[PDB]
């Protein structure tokens, strides 16, 4: 059970109103490069529903955690708490790493 190998300091930050990740990432020469991009071009709340396109969400949302490895299942989950468009909020979740992948260092959107 090793999605790749671990990931350390994998968490994600509100900068400027705007969704951050950090964490270690190897490069194919086989070094770990801890990097850092952010997140609020990849995710985006829409009306209240968790939908990663490219928006400032952060501001937006609450709760801003991101969990890349769920026990031995390794499901990387981003939870975060958005407002719906009537005014309630509430609590969602997404599979942030299955957005954008590691480029030795770097980041890469699928989606």
């Amino acid at each position: 059970m090793s999605f790749h190998v671990t990931a350390e300091d994998a968490r994600i930050e509100v900068r400027d109103n705007r969704t951050i990740l950090f964490a270690r990432l190897r490069r194919e020469d086989g070094e770990w490069n801890d990097a850092s991009y952010e997140l609020d071009q990849i995710i985006g709340n829409n009306d209240g529903h968790f939908q990663w396109g490219g928006q400032n969400f952060t501001e937006t949302a609450e709760d801003i955690r991101f969990h890349p490895k769920e026990g031995a299942a390794e499901q990387p989950i981003l939870r975060a708490r958005l407002r719906d468009c009537n005014g309630e909020f509430h609590d969602r979740d997404v599979n942030l790493t299955e957005i954008v992948e590691n480029v030795n260092g770097e980041f890469q959107a699928k989606f």
